[PDB]
């Protein structure tokens, strides 16, 4: 009733905090400015910090179940959102009572300061850009606090002017690898879960220091297989008001796959992609989604 309120009031707006673009009612100067500055970091936190659409669920089911050790009872009654609460939002883990999981999107200039000098884990996953750009157009015409699109291709001059939730992609995933060394950190990609669930399941689980036996191993993966979060009440955002998404246009959990954005670029639009990517990404090291 008073996230129903809330909802139906969505300007489907943005407004600006330190030059990012921030959705207009799940976000506010300070419960931004709270995330940034609060001194609430903690040895045994775990962070999920991404840029939206690149898999968050993916990873936070992942985590949800490694904690639990392979035991669906969790993810299966709890609602995902409150599984790994989100620092930036209205309503976030740090505006709540009490290993903490957290989720985020913020840029590592407005991140929570206190963590660089903690040793709280943060696994930061990115995935192609390309696919990012298609599954955040679907995604913002279902969005209560996201405006419309617009066309495909004028919505991909606001990606590539990073005049979008967040900011810049380019700007978020160079900015957040300058971390890439310390060892509470992990970098992974959405490509190298969809070539290799159990690898890279088994590969979070060194990272958090929490082995597995090739039996919960095997539940984690089942449950966070695309189909099987698809069918989770609880972890597919349909128990959401539909102010907020549209479950009657379209699911959180669009298509779970690598490439779609092939069918949605023109060769027109792709080319210019490449020029923007080329240009912004020109120190970069190699991923898995450059061809
Ligand atoms: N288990 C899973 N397997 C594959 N894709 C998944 C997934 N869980 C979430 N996704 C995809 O991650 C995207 C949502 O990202 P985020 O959680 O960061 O907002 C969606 O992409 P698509 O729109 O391409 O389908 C969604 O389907
Ligand atoms: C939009 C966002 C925040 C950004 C995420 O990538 C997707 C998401 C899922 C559920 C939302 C949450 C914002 C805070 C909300 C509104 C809650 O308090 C419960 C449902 C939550
Ligand atoms: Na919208």
């Amino acid at each position: 009733s008073d996230i129903s309120e809330i909802s139906q009031k969505l300007p489907g707006e943005y407004f600006r905090y330190k030059g990012v673009p921030f959705p207009v009612g799940l976000y506010s100067l300070e419960s931004i400015s709270l995330a940034e500055n609060t001194q609430d970091v903690r040895d045994d936190d775990i962070f999920i910090i991404t840029y939206p659409k690149s898999g968050t669920t993916w990873m936070i089911e992942i985590i949800c179940l490694i904690l639990k050790e392979g035991d669906p009872s969790w993810i299966r009654s709890v609602p995902i959102w409150e599984r790994a609460p989100w620092c930036e939002t209205i309503v976030g883990a740090f505006s709540l009572p009490d290993p903490r999981l957290m989720s985020s999107h913020l840029p590592i200039q407005i991140f929570t300061k206190a963590f660089f000098s903690s040793k709280a884990k943060v696994i930061y996953m990115g995935r192609n850009p390309r696919d990012v750009v298609v599954s955040l157009y679907h995604y913002s015409k279902i969005a209560g606090q996201l405006k419309d699109p617009g066309t495909p291709d004028q919505f991909l001059r606001d990606f590539l002017k990073g005049e979008v939730q967040f900011g810049s992609w380019f700007d978020h995933i160079k900015g957040w690898l300058r971390m890439k060394g310390k060892d509470n950190f992990l970098f992974i990609t959405y490509e190298e879960l969809q070539q290799d669930l159990q690898g890279s399941v088994e590969r979070i689980c060194g990272f958090l220091g929490r082995p597995l036996g090739k039996e919960a191993l095997g539940s984690v993966v089942a449950h966070s297989t695309f189909s099987a979060m698809k069918a989770n009440t609880m972890s597919n955002y349909t128990l959401l008001p539909p102010s907020l998404l549209d479950h009657r246009r379209g699911a959180f959990l669009r298509k779970g796959v690598c490439g779609d954005w092939k069918n949605h670029f023109t060769v027109a639009q792709s080319e210019a992609f490449d020029r923007a990517y080329r240009k912004q990404m020109r120190g970069m090291p190699t991923f898995p989604w450059d061809e």
